[PDB]
C-alpha cells in the first residue's frame, strides 16, 4: 500500500492528517504553511499506509517522541 | 506573572511549553526547529502568562481551533 504523501521541508516529511505534517528531523507541524500537502488527504477517505510504529490512540510514531495523531499530537517516549 | 516567550516566524508566535510553539495565524509548530526559543520555558517560573481560552484538558487555545498544551496540541473547535 502506499505511505502517506510527503510534505514539509525537502520533503522529507510523511503526512498524518489535513494539516500534520511531521518528520525525524523536522519536528510536527500542526496547522501551518508546511502543512500545506496535506491539505489533500481530505480528498481521500483514508487509512492510508505509513508504516512507523502503533503508538497512543490512534496516532503512529511521526518524529523524535511525539505520539502525533491526525487529530492534533504529542509527547511519547514511546517513540524511540 | 511572565508572559510566555515569542518564537518562530518574526515573534509573530508564543511558546505553549518548551517543545510547541503556535500563533493563530502560524499554526502550532512541535519538535520543530522553530521551538528554537522556547527550550528556556524551563529556567522560567511555570505556568507562564498566556492570554487564551483554557480548552481542552487543563490545554490552550493557541492556534485556528487547536488546543496547543505544553505535552500537545489536539485541533479542538472551542478554539475559533
Amino acid at each position: 500500500v502506499r505511505t502517506c504523501l510527503p510534505c514539509g521541508p525537502g520533503g522529507k516529511g510523511r503526512c498524518f492528517g489535513p494539516s500534520i505534517c511531521c518528520g525525524d528531523e523536522l519536528g510536527c507541524f500542526v496547522g501551518t504553511a508546511e502543512a500545506l500537502r496535506c491539505q489533500e488527504e481530505n480528498y481521500l477517505p483514508s487509512p492510508c499506509q505509513s508504516g512507523q510504529k502503533p503508538c497512543g490512540s490512534g496516532g503512529r510514531c511521526a518524529a523524535a517522541g511525539i505520539c502525533c495523531s491526525p487529530d492534533g499530537c504529542h509527547e511519547d517516549p514511546a517513540c524511540d
